[PDB]
């Protein structure tokens, strides 16, 4: 009946749901091929065949509906998108389209969208692109993220307060808690705000630490490993930012977490051609910034937030460059010390650093004088010494409780 249903049901139960239906043998063609033999036996004539996927409109004028479990990997089963087919529902990449299918012919390889069934989950007659959405501060509406998990959520919130559509940047050097400062981030999302869709993008990274994250990210975990091509890591980054376009278009509210912006850049580096500045021609930063500056809040309906990673102190002066350029570019900033982290201390948030541009928008003056008064206590504290104070002013209490009940 439908595509992505069989691939993902064991192959034990794939052949014996096709010798069911009079395919002898099956036991001697891989998986792959009994889906296909499986599909296409419902050549009985008027039976319904279904698939679905993320539309990517190629070069030429054609597309293909991609996959998320395969972080939208040119897959052998994709379904093809007619250049008839998208002028009859004005497709876009980054569309997330479903319905009937069918098999290809003879001379074809891949299956075809035979009838479009839904488009980014609305009826297909159914949007002023996100390139030209008005763009307040986004600021208006927080994002507030209890136990000993809530220790870095609760820094979090106080050091950096996160909006609906915000341009963050997390500085970071290698031994810091990158990756489980993200988890943190991406659990206090699907658990205090699970209508917002989720996206956690991961660039140049390891496949153990793509399927560590997989697995504990309540959302959709989109990744592309370190052995991949330069154009592979811009293609899964264009997927995805293009795929958030497209449902904030819908008014949603979309958060993308991106585990590098400094490794994405490294990538757009050396698949735009053709001006020196340090090992990064200095024109190839456009297309990093294209991406980091979706990043909005729109007045007429969505946001799109976009937390991405910095890389420094690696060795690299080009990773170096990356992160002068995107400094400033970002409405909020939080920092990591490689001290507050290398010493056996958790969220290695150097407090001072990190802050975010209109904390007014983003937080009542009951609630954001609270934090005022804090800062000013804690600015000529240091960088460790800062930190180990916050620790236990907050294991000890909820969260707003802190001027409530460490006031006396
Ligand atoms: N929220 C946290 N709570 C407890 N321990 C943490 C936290 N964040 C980081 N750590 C510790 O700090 C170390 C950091 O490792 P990761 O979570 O992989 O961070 P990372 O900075 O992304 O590491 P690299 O540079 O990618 S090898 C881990 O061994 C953890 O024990
Ligand atoms: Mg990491």
């Amino acid at each position: 009946m439908n595509l992505t249903e069989l691939k993902n049901t064991p192959v034990s139960e794939l052949i014996t749901l096709g010798e069911n239906m009079g395919l002898e043998n099956l036991a001697r063609m891989r998986k792959q091929d009994i889906i296909f033999a499986i599909l296409k036996q419902h050549a009985k004539s008027g039976e319904d065949i279904f698939g679905d996927g993320v539309l990517e409109i190629l070069q030429d004028g054609f597309g293909f509906l991609r996959s998320a479990d395969s972080s939208y990997l040119a897959g052998p089963d994709d379904i093809y998108v007619s250049p008839s087919q998208i002028r009859r529902f004005n497709l876009r990449t980054g569309d997330t389209i479903s319905g009937k299918i069918r098999p290809p012919k003879e001379g074809e390889r891949y299956f075809a969208l035979l009838k479009v069934n839904e488009v980014n989950f609305d009826k297909p007659e159914n949007n002023k692109i996100l390139f030209e959405n008005l763009t307040p501060l986004h600021a208006n509406s927080r994002l507030r993220m209890g136990s000993t998990e809530d220790l870095t959520a609760r820094v979090l919130d106080l050091a950096s307060p996160i909006g609906r559509g915000q341009r963050g940047l997390i500085v970071a050097p290698p031994k810091a808690g990158k990756t489980m400062l993200l988890q943190n981030i991406a659990q206090s999302i699907a658990y205090n705000h699970p209508d917002c869709v989720l996206m956690v993008l991961l660039i140049d990274e390891r496949p153990e630490e793509v399927t560590e994250m997989q697995r504990l990210v309540k959302g959709e975990v989109v990744a592309s490993t370190f052995d991949e091509p330069a154009s592979r890591h811009v293609q899964v980054a264009e997927m995805v930012i293009e795929k958030a376009k497209r449902l904030v278009e819908h008014k949603k509210d979309v958060i993308i977490l991106l585990d590098s912006i400094t490794r994405l850049a490294r990538a757009y580096n050396t698949v735009v051609p053709a001006v020196l500045t340090g090992g990064v021609d200095a024109n190839a930063l456009h297309r990093p910034k294209r991406f980091f500056g979706a990043a909005r809040n729109v007045e007429e309906g969505g946001s799109l937030t976009i937390i991405a990673t910095a890389l420094i102190d690696t060795g690299s002066k080009m990773d170096e460059v990356i992160y002068e350029e995107f400094k400033g570019t970002g409405n909020m900033e939080l920092h990591l010390s490689r001290k507050i982290a290398e010493k056996r201390v958790f969220p290695a948030i150097d407090y001072n650093r990190s802050g975010t541009r209109k904390e007014e928008l983003l937080t009542t003056q009951e609630e954001l004088q609270k934090m005022w008064i804090l800062r000013k206590i804690i600015h000529p504290m240091g960088e460790i010494d800062a930190m180990e104070f916050l620790i236990n002013k907050l294991a000890m209490t909820k969260t707003n409780d802190d001027f409530f009940e460490m006031m006396k």
